């Protein structure tokens, strides 16, 4: 588990619409994650489908792609050691109800349909999200000032 | 179901100690509604019985007095699931098993001052909230981001 | 001389309610060691709104801003303190938002006047009249601060 | 002044590094203005040279775009009433020193060489710094759901 | 019972990272009773003498010159518990096992670069307090709100 | 040259008794300015007296100093390009009925006698003021991994 591991963080509408999104940043930036990518941006249906395709069959398929469309998301690429699962952690249980006080979403969010934000599952996982949400001259390539006092090794 | 309503009071020692605001955010922020808050001195009648349960405990005179000490912030508050995530939010009744990030996990240390109260279940909301505000004072209003908030119900 | 027992009016209008600032709005008040001895969460009929803006009747603005007065739940507070009827209006900043200076709850929240968010009485007298028109006085609190001898060098 | 009048704020590397994305983010969203449009970019010098164009006789115009090329930057376009001249004072004074606490550089910044963010200081600057570091496309329309609660007009 | 006291240190990366401020507030919010405090860069020898558990496992002599590699800002807090809580506070060693909500679950990721130290017995803690203060660092005071945190001594 | 000026910032015993200790550093904190030396003391009344020695003949005096012992005091040495003045400003007017929200006694004092915070008012009474609270040993030399993101020069 090398200090740079990335994965795709994406602000939902909802997270978008209620003002979250200096909030959300604010969690992974004091973490001492390194954002590389982002950008405000509505994309079209057929990306968004392509982006949750493993649940093209279960039935809240079709709402949630349709409120993946009705207004901006704020799509991101953090780096650090092991921030696939700790941003998992960061975020919160997928469903609000069973998620902690002190992550994302056990401080924010209630409806699993409008549960603010996405993080990818696994390492496979967020490659193919990185690359199907943002060109490779997207990632930003820097070291950040407090490297060596966030991390003990690379 | 997004219309379950809960019962939260602020306690003396969480309003001596500053604590309305910090308290107030934790569920603003969360997407409750609030749809009634007064801040109370209310007569010890009215404590003895949102504490029948306990009048035979041995802590409960020294439970009521200090109820009696100073003001409560009393509020209802609207959402789905309130009352359980309200109780989470909250944190464990004793500060000392609480986690941080909820209310008594950040704030508090002794269980007999907890700062806070919360409704235990839907039918406990019911009555304490009936006990604790008269009918006009629950306010009927539609949060601007509803349906930001909630998918259904 | 100017005691610690000054009581204010100050209220947060339905925009505040609508955009979650009554936890930011009260901490403002409550950091600076002010005391909160009379708060409900109100929706008031247009008459004790028309009277409480009564010496703006014949301004232009008059029938729009009863109306948004009325769209949404209210937060009515008293609040107790040394000079707390100018401070307050001090943290509270500029009437119109884009007067106000960053750090007062409209130059951190607020833009058009006709949406700036809180309300607060603008001398000592009005704020007594404001007090006993949204309030009943059993509805004010006696209480005294834990900590009142570390804001207050005297009463 | 209408409501859709947009400026062009910038976090320079300086904010980026010492971690002032999510706050500078925050004092923006929680006045009422409207994100449109924000990407991290680590620009071309060429652009650079090009934004500060009026500056490229002064003595200091090379350590200026040598400093804005040492590190990605967080570039977004807000809209609000009075944008332009409202976000130039929660910026705060240009020179750190002379601006007022509460603002963002009476909070983080000193040096004026390192005042950690950027504003467009006119309407029509603003339009020509927006067409300079954004593509059309990616100022994304969409209304707040709290809109008429910001505004009591148009 | 709330007199007990607990040390706890900011390591050179909390300080190099700028979280004194935001790590004094969460024991100060908690309710405990800061009584000594100091900014230090302690001799090679006493932090040896710190970690003399530890010192024969791996990561010592890096645990070392990490520890001297910049100021250290200790502090002895008192309180109910306050060397269990202290600990819960802080989170889990390996922030990578911390909850958000805790010190490290907010703003560590490495194991060695997990920002602060706490005490984890009541024993250990009088021991580290004898080894980092002299017994006049101690502040002898009471909290203007030591009521209304506590109900009892 | 000046980015090493120092100047001595006390959190008075109401400060400590309200629980400002961790808002109050962490204002000189997020500015830039880095923190060399700091202690909780209780100190006798003639330093006491020795810190207010210029106004022994002002009739506050007696009062000022009774309250200065009532409590602990935290001192600490800040260091930064013009730290002196920008500390003052920071902490706002000593009247905090004159302090503007977003300073230290704008959003927490009322009182002059209980202004929560002591900061010096020149960098001649600055070197005297450290000398006298603090012994040279406690000043701790340090540099802030992130001084050339803070500063643009010495
Ligand atoms: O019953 C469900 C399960 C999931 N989702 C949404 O679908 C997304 C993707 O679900 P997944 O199982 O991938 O969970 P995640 O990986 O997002 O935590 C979640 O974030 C939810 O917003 C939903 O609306 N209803
Ligand atoms: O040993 C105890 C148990 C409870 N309480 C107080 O009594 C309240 C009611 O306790 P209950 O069992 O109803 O738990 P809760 O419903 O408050 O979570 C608690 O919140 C405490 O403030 C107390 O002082 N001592
Ligand atoms: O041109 C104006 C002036 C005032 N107002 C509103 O009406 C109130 C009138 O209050 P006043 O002019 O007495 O000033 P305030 O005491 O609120 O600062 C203001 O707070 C605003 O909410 C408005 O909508 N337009
Ligand atoms: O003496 C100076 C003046 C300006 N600048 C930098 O150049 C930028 C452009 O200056 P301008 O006059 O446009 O002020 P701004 O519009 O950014 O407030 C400033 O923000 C500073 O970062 C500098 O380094 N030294
Ligand atoms: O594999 C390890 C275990 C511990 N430590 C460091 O050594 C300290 C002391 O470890 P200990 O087992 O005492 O845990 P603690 O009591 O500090 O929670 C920890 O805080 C870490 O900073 C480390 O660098 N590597
Ligand atoms: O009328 C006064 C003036 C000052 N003070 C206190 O005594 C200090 C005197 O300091 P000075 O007048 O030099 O101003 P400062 O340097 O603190 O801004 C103030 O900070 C206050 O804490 C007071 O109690 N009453
Ligand atoms: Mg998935
Ligand atoms: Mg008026």
């Amino acid at each position: 588990s090398m200090s740079n591991e990335q994965t795709f963080i994406a602000i939902k509408p909802d997270g978008v619409q209620r003002g979250l999104i200096g909030p959300i940043i604010s969690r992974f930036e004091n973490r001492g994650f390194k954002l590389v990518a982002m950008k405000l941006v509505s994309p079209p249906q057929s990306q968004l489908e392509q982006h949750y395709a493993d649940l093209s069959d279960k039935p809240f398929f079709k709402g949630l792609v349709s409120y993946m469309l009705s207004g901006p998301i704020c799509a991101m690429v953090w780096e650090g050691r092991d921030v696939v699962k700790t941003g998992r952690t960061i975020l919160g249980a997928t469903n609000p109800l069973a998620s902690a006080p002190g992550t994302i979403r056990g401080d924010f969010a209630i409806d699993v349909g409008r549960n603010v934000c996405h993080g990818s599952d696994s390492v496979e996982n967020a490659k193919k999200e990185i690359a199907l949400w943002f060109k490779p001259e997207e990632l930003i390539s820097w070291k950040s000032a407090t490297f060596d006092w966030v991390y003990e090794k690379a």
